[PDB]
């Protein structure tokens, strides 16, 4: 169909009053007599004294103003007939449209924005978005919002770029940096129509911007002097502490200081640790050093971050070792031994070591200055009383022939502890030790245990075992040998099986009584008893649990 037109008011009409707004007319007229009015929302109902109709010309007047923001249309029906009564006459559907006009300034929707942004960003990144709000008719001029910026902190170089339509925020081609400033703190203004800069003052909200920190700086030592000082034999001590200096955010990974050694610590004798308050490294000992030995102990160590660098600056970055000398002080340590254990090598035979020999010493030094101290040696812990030990001089000497199969010697070594007290006061006792390892020699044959044993008349075999008291290879596994002796017997008494230390033997005939069974043992080098190795076997009767019968 087709659209009506509605009479165009302007909203806040100044006047003057009673207003003209149009004027109706019927053509069905001139026949008939009409008069006019008018109803509906604006004039009889909600609300009244709007608009209203001469009752004859048809002109339609208004008398109270209206705010568009409450009133956008309104929909009235047009009647207007005689004093007679009319029926048939179509009223048309008027409508009255209420204009817009920009009667309000547009107004943030908070006082306060905040936003933050990443150090070194890329240009043309999104900030964040301020926002605001008109009241006016929406897709006109008097709506079209246009924000700009007023002022800026710390205003120059300008690295934020404003959307005047959208309002989002965007950093320039200019790089941001924290270090340079930190936060910005921005003043903003709105504008509707054409956002054209006037002398008329419109509202204002504040934008506070915080730059976060990157990783884009290297650390720097900042002492002048880089050299330690210890004490000789000390232990948990402070030996330096390294200032560094960071720019990047205090207190972040990013601005914790990391050590590393490059080298010279790994023999263990530094750990480091980074203090988190002052960014101090904390290097301390621990283990002792003796100056006698070791007068310097220089080390490197590199500097870097807790967290990884930025991309922005890796290997421009060259990890480049930092020198710190270290010095030690002498102490006063009185007389040691240049090593607290001694190796002897004797043997025991008396072709080489002699009862009463000289064997070795155990000089005593005043560690400081390396030269022969006068000292009284004494011996200690000689449990079988193998050594003799001058007091004057140390020398040491065999007291008996040693015996490696002496139950005191273990892993063919005799232990010998010895002592030193100095000369002067005080008398400082240090103990020294002695291996006296022994050269085993093949001077003990393979001799039973049990020579003499009887057993039952029912066991199934005999247990003959040897005993070859030295040390492998003169010892070993032995070989058995029932020898012929009465004749005969080598048939009567037979081995089963054999070990190495051991053999099980078995009678065939088994006859009840005693047998004299000479064997022929021999050594893993084949040495042998010079005495006939001879087994005195008595087979009696065994009762059950009565061991023989003695007598009826
Ligand atoms: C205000 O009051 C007015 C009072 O009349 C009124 O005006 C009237 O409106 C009518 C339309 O609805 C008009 O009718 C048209 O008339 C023309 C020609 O009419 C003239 O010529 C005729 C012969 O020459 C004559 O007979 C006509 O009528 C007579 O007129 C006298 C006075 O002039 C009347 O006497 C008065 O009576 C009083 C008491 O009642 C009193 O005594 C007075 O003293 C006395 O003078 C008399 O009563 C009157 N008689 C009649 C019968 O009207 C007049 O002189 C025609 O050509 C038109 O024809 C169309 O309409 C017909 C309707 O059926 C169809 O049959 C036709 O075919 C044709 O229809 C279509 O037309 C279109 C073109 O328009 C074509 O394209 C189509 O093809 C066609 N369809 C087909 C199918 O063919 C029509 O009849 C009337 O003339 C007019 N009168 C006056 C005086 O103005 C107003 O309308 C009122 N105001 C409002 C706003 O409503
Ligand atoms: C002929 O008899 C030989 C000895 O006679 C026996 O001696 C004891 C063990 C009793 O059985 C007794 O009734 C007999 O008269 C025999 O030689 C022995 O044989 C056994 C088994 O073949 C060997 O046992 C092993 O012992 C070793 C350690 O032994 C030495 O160390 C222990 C301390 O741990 C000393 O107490 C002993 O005196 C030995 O000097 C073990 O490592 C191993 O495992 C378990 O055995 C021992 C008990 O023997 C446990 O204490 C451990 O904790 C383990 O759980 C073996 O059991 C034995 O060494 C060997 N020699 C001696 C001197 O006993 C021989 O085998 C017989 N003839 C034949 C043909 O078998
Ligand atoms: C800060 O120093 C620590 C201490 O050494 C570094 O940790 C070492 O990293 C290397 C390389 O992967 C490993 O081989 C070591 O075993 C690590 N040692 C320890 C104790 O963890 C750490 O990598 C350093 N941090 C930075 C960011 O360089
Ligand atoms: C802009 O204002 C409207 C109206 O309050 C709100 O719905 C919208 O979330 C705002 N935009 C932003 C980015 O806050
Ligand atoms: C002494 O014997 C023990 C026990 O088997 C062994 O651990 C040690 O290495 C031996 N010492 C030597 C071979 O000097
Ligand atoms: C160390 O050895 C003994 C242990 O008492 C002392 O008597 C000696 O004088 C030295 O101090
Ligand atoms: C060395 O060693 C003994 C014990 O082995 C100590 O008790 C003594 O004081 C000496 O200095
Ligand atoms: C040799 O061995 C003893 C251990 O029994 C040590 O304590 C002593 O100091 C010496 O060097
Ligand atoms: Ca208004
Ligand atoms: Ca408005
Ligand atoms: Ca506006
Ligand atoms: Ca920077
Ligand atoms: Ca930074
Ligand atoms: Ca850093
Ligand atoms: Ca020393
Ligand atoms: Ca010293
Ligand atoms: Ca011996
Ligand atoms: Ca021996
Ligand atoms: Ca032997
Ligand atoms: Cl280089
Ligand atoms: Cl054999």
């Amino acid at each position: 169909r087709w659209a009506p037109i509605p009479c165009s008011m302007l909203e806040n009409s100044l006047g003057p009053f009673p207003l003209f707004l149009q004027q109706v007319q019927s053509d069905t007229a001139q026949n008939y007599t009409i008069y006019y009015s008018i109803r509906g929302p604006g004039v009889d109902q909600e609300p009244r004294n709007l608009f209203y109709v001469e009752r004859d010309t048809g002109n339609l007047y208004c008398t109270r103003p209206v705010d568009r923001e409450q009133y956008e249309s309104f929909e009235i029906i047009a009647f207007a007939t005689t004093p007679d009564g009319y029926t048939p006459e179509l009223p048309l559907p008027l409508i009255i449209k209420i204009e817009d006009i920009n009667d309000n300034e547009p107004v943030f929707t908070q006082d306060v924005f905040v936003g933050s942004v990443e150090e070194l960003s890329a240009a043309h990144t999104l900030v964040m978005k301020i926002n605001a709000t008109d009241a006016d008719e929406p897709n006109t001029l008097n709506s079209k919002i246009s924000y700009r910026i007023v002022s800026l902190e710390p205003a120059y170089p300008p690295v934020f770029y404003l959307n005047k339509d959208t309002g989002e925020i965007y950093t320039t081609s200019v790089t941001l940096d924290r270090e340079e400033h930190s936060s910005y703190t921005l003043t903003v203004e709105a504008r509707d129509g054409n956002g054209e800069v006037t002398d008329k003052p419109v509202k204002q909200a504040q934008v506070q911007i915080r730059i976060l920190d990157v990783n884009d700086n290297i650390p720097v030592v900042e002492n002048k002097v880089l050299e330690g000082m210890v004490e000789e034999n000390q232990v948990n001590v402070e030996v330096t502490r390294i200032k560094v200096f960071d720019a990047d955010e205090i207190g972040s990974d990013n601005w914790l200081a990391n050590f590393t050694f490059a080298s010279g610590n790994e023999g263990g004798y530094f750990h480091i640790e980074t203090d988190a308050q002052t960014n101090e490294g904390i290097v301390t000992l621990i283990k002792e050093v003796d100056y006698e030995e070791m007068k310097n102990l220089d080390f490197s160590v590199i500097v870097a971050n807790k967290a990884a660098f930025h991309k922005s600056i890796r290997s421009k970055y060259k990890p480049t070792p930092i020198p710190i000398k270290v010095k030690v002080k002498n102490v006063k340590e009185g007389i040691h031994f240049k090593s607290s254990v001694i190796s002897i090598y004797v043997s025991e035979s008396m072709d080489r070591s002699s009862k009463g020999q000289i064997i070795g010493n155990f000089q005593a030094f005043d560690e400081d200055t390396g030269l022969p101290a006068h000292a009284r040696y004494v011996k200690l812990e000689d449990r079988d009383n193998w050594i003799s030990v001058d007091s004057v001089t140390s020398e040491i000497k065999l007291a008996k022939l040693p015996d490696f199969e002496s139950r005191y010697v273990q892993n063919g070594t005799y232990t010998v502890k010895i002592v030193a007290i100095s000369e002067d006061y005080p008398r400082k006792t240090i103990t020294g030790t002695v291996l006296i390892n022994v050269e085993d020699i093949n001077d003990n044959c393979p001799t039973l245990i049990e020579p003499v044993q009887t057993i039952c008349h029912d066991a199934e075999y005999v247990n003959v075992t040897a005993e070859d008291l030295d040390g492998h290879p003169n010892s070993g596994p032995f070989s058995f040998s029932v020898i012929d002796k009465p004749p005969g017997m080598a048939e009567k008494w037979k081995i089963a099986r054999q070990e190495s230390t051991s053999v099980l033997l078995q009678q065939s005939e088994k006859k009840l009584g005693r047998s004299e069974i000479q064997f022929l043992i021999s050594d893993n080098q084949g040495f042998s008893c010079p005495e006939k190795q001879v087994l005195t076997l008595t087979v009696c009767e065994c009762l059950h649990g009565s061991g023989c019968r003695e007598a009826h």
